[PDB]
This record gives structure tokens, sequence and C-alpha cells, in this order.
């Protein structure tokens, strides 16, 4: 159904590659963990009306933890030893491997990270109502959409580049509102405080952007080529790592920076 299920099935993932996702996917889970800690002990730093990023930064970590924790027992589970070729092959007996943990992850922090800016930054000429109510709008579009998609990427690589493609317009307005948001909070914050928002603006971007790399990262070299195989496989599944704790870990503690320097 997807290509990590396609490689394991026919060419099969080497020792090195099946170790090294599994570690990089525990690695992933494992820093959500430290991150939950991070936020609820930290949240005594920042005065009471920027607590509410600490709280979403809080729960993001719970989704992340859970969920990626998951989908690592479904990567590990979904592949078994052939002593007799010497790699690790697609399980029949198992549960195959899944991308809808990840997806799901997505789905419910979207709404959260976008909306937590808007706790520490204020608004000048927007409304929050409508800043926020077109960043619950795109950022669920452009995830149901890149799941849709995804069902697709062995299937029919054609539906699979145009749902990345309806995905990435509502991905592209989403860094539209994003980049008012920033251009007005930076009004009336203090020099060092608007250092740190272009900073977060920066981050955001790339964090954001490595997404849908990962998302292409096999069909990047060609249909026949070096990232069409086991390490197209590795270099997605380490490319969404990086890209987890980013956008969630630092990305939340950014924010907090943040709240600790505007109350001065
Ligand atoms: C885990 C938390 C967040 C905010 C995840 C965000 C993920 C993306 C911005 C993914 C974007 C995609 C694009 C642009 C196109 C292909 C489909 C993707 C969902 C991978
Ligand atoms: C030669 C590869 C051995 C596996 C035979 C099956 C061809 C690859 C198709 C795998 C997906 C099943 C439809
Ligand atoms: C100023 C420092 C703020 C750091 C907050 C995030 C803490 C976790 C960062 C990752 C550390 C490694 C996680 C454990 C790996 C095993
Ligand atoms: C100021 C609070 C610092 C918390 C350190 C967290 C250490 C890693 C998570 C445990
Ligand atoms: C300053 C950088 C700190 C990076 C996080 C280290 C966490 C160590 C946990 C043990
Ligand atoms: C509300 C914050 C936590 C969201 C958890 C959503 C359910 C996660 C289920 C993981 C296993 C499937
Ligand atoms: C609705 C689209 C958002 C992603 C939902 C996918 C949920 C997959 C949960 C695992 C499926 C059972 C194994
Ligand atoms: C304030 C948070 C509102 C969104 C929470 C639910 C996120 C999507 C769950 C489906
Ligand atoms: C000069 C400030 C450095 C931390 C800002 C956030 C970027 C960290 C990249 C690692
Ligand atoms: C702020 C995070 C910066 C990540 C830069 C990209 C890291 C390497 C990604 C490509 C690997 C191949
Ligand atoms: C909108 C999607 C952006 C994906 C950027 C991929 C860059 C690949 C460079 C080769
Ligand atoms: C401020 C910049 C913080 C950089 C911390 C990066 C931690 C990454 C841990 C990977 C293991």
């Amino acid at each position: 159904a997807n290509f990590e299920n396609f490689i394991g099935a026919t060419e099969g993932f080497s020792e090195i590659a099946y170790q090294f996702t599994s570690h990089i996917l525990t690695l992933g889970y494992a820093v959500m963990l430290a991150g939950l800690l991070y936020f609820i002990l930290t949240i005594k730093n920042v005065d009471k009306k920027f607590q509410m990023s600490n709280i979403l930064s809080a729960v993001v970590m719970v989704s992340a933890f859970l969920l990626l924790y998951a989908q690592a027992q479904n990567w590990t589970s979904s592949f078994t030893f052939n002593e007799e070729v010497g790699r690790y092959f697609l399980d029949p007996s198992g549960d195959l491997f899944n991308n809808g943990y990840r997806y799901l992850n997505w789905l419910i922090d979207v709404p959260m990270l976008l909306f937590q800016i808007l706790f520490v930054v204020s608004l000048t000429t927007s409304k929050f109502s409508s800043v926020r109510n077109q960043f619950w709008f795109s950022g669920a579009m452009m995830i149901i959409t890149g799941y849709i998609g995804q069902f697709y990427e062995v299937s029919n690589l054609t539906a699979f580049l145009v749902w990345g493609a309806i995905s990435s317009a509502f991905f592209f307005h989403i860094l539209w509102v994003m980049k008012k948001v920033i251009n007005e909070g930076k009004e009336g914050i203090s020099p060092a405080g608007q250092k740190i928002l272009s900073n977060i603006w920066i981050l955001f971007l790339i964090s954001w952007t490595l997404y849908p790399g990962a998302y292409l990262m096999p069909y990047l070299t060609g249909v026949d080529g070096f990232l069409y195989s086991e390490d197209g496989v590795m270099a997605r599944q380490l490319v969404y790592t990086i890209a987890d704790v980013s956008s969630k870990v630092i990305y939340g503690v950014l924010l907090g920076n943040l709240a600790i320097t505007l109350s001065k």
C-alpha cells in the first residue's frame, strides 16, 4: 500500500536499514517524552497570560509521544529476518507498515501548533478569530489531502503528485497567514523579542517544508534511482524525525523563550 511495504516485500531491507529506522523512530518518541517534561516543568517561568502556549505544547508532546511510539512499534513488528536471504522482509502474519499513525498525529497537532502562537504574540489589524479559522480549516485540509494521495504512493504515482499538489496549496496559504501573524506580532515588541520572532519564522519555514520533502524522498532521483530503494525509506523516516523535533519541540521551546522575553 505504501513505499515501505513494497520495498519490504520485493527487494527487502538490509540489517542496517532496519536497525537504523527503528532507532531513529525510537529517538523520535523518546524526545517527545522529554519535551513533555520540559514544558510541564517550565510553566512556572512564564506569566499566566502566556501559559496557554506551554499547555498547548504539552498536549502536542503527549499526542506525538503516543502516536510516534505506536509508529515505531509498527515498524519493528512489521518485518522479520530471513536468514536464508539475509534481509528483513514483510511479515504476512503482522499488520503491515501503516502511515496513518503519523498522519493522525499531524491532524491533531496542526490546530494546536498554529493556535499557540496567537497566545504569545498580538495581532494588529488582523482579527484573532479570522486568523484562527483560516489556520484550522487549511491545516486540516492539507493533512486529509496529503493522506488521500499517500494511498496511491505505489498504486498510482499520478494521483500521488496531484493530491500532494492540492495539499501544498493549503500549505502555502498557511505560510501566508503565518507571515502576516509574525509581521503584526513584531509591532510593539522589543528588538529582542523581534529577533526571536524572526528565528521562529525561519524555523517554521524549514521544519514544515521538510515534511513534503520526505513525502517525495523516494521519487526524487527518478523511478529507478538511488532513493527508489531502502535508502529512500531511511531518508524519509529520518526527515520526518528531524521535522518532528523541529516543528513540535524546538518550535514550542522558542515560543517559551519569546514569552519569557515579553515579560520584562
Ligand atoms: C506534526 C506536526 C505538524 C505541524 C506537521 C506538519 C506537516 C506538514 C506541513 C506536511 C505537509 C505535506 C505537504 C506540504 C505535501 C504532501 C503532504 C504532507 C502532509 C506531507
